[PDB]
């Protein structure tokens, strides 16, 4: 019984992950430090209790620090893993900006003792959640494979990019190690059953959080910085790809390793960005509620328009989204109903 490692497992992105992982047949063993994660009433976080009541099946779950190589050895030891997804770090754009030295420590330091303990165990199978800010500001769109990366906009976007260089040297130097690199943009709705879903935020770094707050009564509008950008509308266009798609999407990049594949990097994306006033009409459609806004300055730094094309993924991973604006709007509604102020 080989095991699947998920770091930060019990995050937005890692719990509906590892919920994609029973369903496809895999035995999850989940680390979490709880830095932004609940915890329920037992051992497991909330997700995490809440997945295995989705699924009928058993996560394996254990409370550590990435940073505590001493329990990341003894972890290896006590597992035997055939693969490993990392989630565990930092991701807020904005607190990367007043805290680099955080998002550095956490991000970086936590990747490089991960990659040491799976050398020194033998594990040299990786798929890497990225982040599609490496591409800094657009040069072209929708943004490839072959666009250039590190042109980047602040410590988050530059400790994800740093992250991936040292994954290509690795692979550089040893050929059999198989690395998936995944790039996307904002993550948003939920999984169907409304049970799970993405917890209160501190520093949001997209949109929907805010906007799904006015529609239930906790904020009175919603600030949209410029309306005078290179747009149809002249709102800012972004990325969204629904939860449950990007899950899948981690699924597909742990199969392409069994291909020994060496070292691989996909876009994942619905391949069409959505406007502000797009993504307030959307959400006022399902959820039935008016959403207010205030047309404000523009953010210094700001760009028109941010998307990816994931064409590749398709010809390589075998994968699409499916689901779309609508979708996303009406299982992140369906969360919110069922959990207003999310686990807690
Ligand atoms: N949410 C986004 O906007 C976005 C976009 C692109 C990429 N990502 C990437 O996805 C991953 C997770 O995203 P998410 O949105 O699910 O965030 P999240 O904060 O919900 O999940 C990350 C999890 O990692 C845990 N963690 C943090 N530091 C840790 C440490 N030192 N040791 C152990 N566990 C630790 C947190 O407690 C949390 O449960 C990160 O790699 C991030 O860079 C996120
Ligand atoms: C590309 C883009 C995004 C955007 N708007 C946005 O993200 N707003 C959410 C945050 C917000 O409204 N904050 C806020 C509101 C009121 N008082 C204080 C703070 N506009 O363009």
């Amino acid at each position: 019984a080989e095991k699947v490692l998920v770091t930060g497992g019990a995050g937005y992105i890692g719990s509906h992950t590892v919920l994609e992982l029973l369903e496809a047949g895999y035995l999850p063993v989940v680390i979490d430090n709880f830095h932004n994660a609940f915890r329920g009433g037992g051992s497991l976080p909330e997700s995490l209790r809440r997945v295995q009541e989705l699924t009928g099946r058993s996560v394996e779950f254990e409370e550590m620090d990435i940073l505590d190589q001493g329990a990341l050895q003894r972890l290896f030891k006590k597992y035997s893993f055939m693969a490993v997804i990392h989630f565990a770090g930092l991701k807020a754009v904005g607190e990367s900006v007043q805290k680099p030295l955080d998002y550095y420590r956490v991000n970086l330091t936590g990747t490089i003792q991960l990659l040491e303990i799976m050398k020194a165990h033998g594990v040299k199978n990786l798929v890497f959640s990225s982040s599609a800010t490496v591409y800094g500001n657009p040069q072209y769109l929708p943004l490839d494979e072959a666009h250039p990366t590190g042109g980047c906009t602040n410590p988050y976007g530059k400790s994800k990019f740093f992250i991936e260089e040292m994954i290509r040297d690795l692979c550089q130097a040893d050929k059999t190690w198989n690395a998936v690199l995944l790039r996307y943009f904002n993550p948003t709705g939920a999984h169907a059953s409304g049970c799970i879903g993405e917890d209160p935020q501190g520093i949001p770094n997209n949109l929907m959080p805010y906007v799904s707050q006015v529609a239930i009564g906790r904020r009175e509008a919603l600030n949209v910085f410029g309306n005078d950008y290179d747009t149809e509308d002249g709102t800012g266009v972004r990325d969204y790809i629904h939860v449950v798609d990007l899950a899948k999407g981690h699924i597909a990049a742990l199969r392409k390793l069994k291909e020994q594949c060496g070292c691989r990097i996909y876009n994942l994306g619905t391949g069409t960005g959505y406007s502000v006033l797009q993504m307030v009409q959307a959400m006022e459609k399902a959820s039935g509620k008016k959403i207010p806004y205030k047309v404000v300055a523009r953010r210094e730094g700001d760009v028109a328009a941010c998307y990816a094309n994931p064409s590749l993924a398709q010809e390589e991973l075998g994968w699409t989204a499916a689901l779309g604006l609508d979708r996303m709007c009406e299982d992140l509604w369906r969360w919110q109903k069922q959990n207003p102020s999310g686990f807690g």
